[PDB]
């Protein structure tokens, strides 16, 4: 019924000492905890992560919540904000969206401005075997979905039950964006946020994040 406080981000406005309540996460690039919130991209053409230390192992089913915003920029870019489950054999690397090389393995959600559906959510699923490459390489599954310059929080839900035959459920806003079936390898994965903005300063936010061990 509870939020796993091992794998989630504690309540970041009432964060008296940073580094005893966030010790469970590794800050990347230029990520800054100001005023309540984590700050992925404070400067033009930064990037920026947020990664949990610990491998983490499903037992029957896992919720993972994100809240996020983009805010102070509406326009044209090749910036964006990422959201990661990826297996293990690292070997570090920003190019992907501040978060991956473009070889990995596992699941990329991506926001940003896709050149054909506009503003989108976009999954791609890489198998660790090749390079993914966002014009060309293709995502399982999308929705068109407004972020920019918002200073409304969104909520990022995603669900997956094994024991349902690996459904995956993609939530927006507490709306289906997505479901399937196809992502499956969730042995231990890493789970993460990154972004990378450009010259407009875009500031890709996250506001909370919790893991729940199981369906709610």
């Amino acid at each position: 019924l509870k939020w796993n406080k091992g794998y989630s981000l504690p309540n970041l406005l009432e964060v008296t000492d940073q580094q005893k309540e966030l010790s469970q996460w590794t800050l990347g690039d230029k990520v800054k905890l100001e005023e309540g919130r984590f700050v992925l991209t404070p400067g033009k053409n930064t990037k920026g992560s947020l990664w949990l230390k610990p491998e983490y192992s499903i037992k029957d089913a896992m919720t993972i919540e994100w809240t996020f915003r983009s805010f102070g920029f509406r326009g044209s870019t090749k910036g964006g904000l990422a959201f990661w489950l990826k297996q293990g054999n690292e070997g570090d690397s920003t190019e992907l969206f501040g978060g991956s090389s473009k070889k990995f393995n596992g699941l990329m959600i991506l926001l940003r401005l896709d050149d054909k559906l506009g503003e989108s959510v976009t999954a791609y699923l890489n198998d660790g075997t090749k390079d993914l490459d966002i014009e060309s390489s293709p995502y399982f599954a999308s929705c068109l979905f407004q972020y920019q310059d918002s200073m409304v929080p969104s909520t990022l839900r995603l669900t997956y039950n094994p024991l349902d035959n690996h459904l995956l459920k993609l939530q927006m806003d507490n709306r289906v964006c997505f479901q399937t079936r196809k992502v499956k390898f969730m042995s231990p994965f890493r789970i993460g946020t990154s972004a990378i903005n450009d010259a407009s300063k875009e500031s890709f936010e996250i506001l909370k994040m919790k893991l729940y061990d199981g369906v709610i």
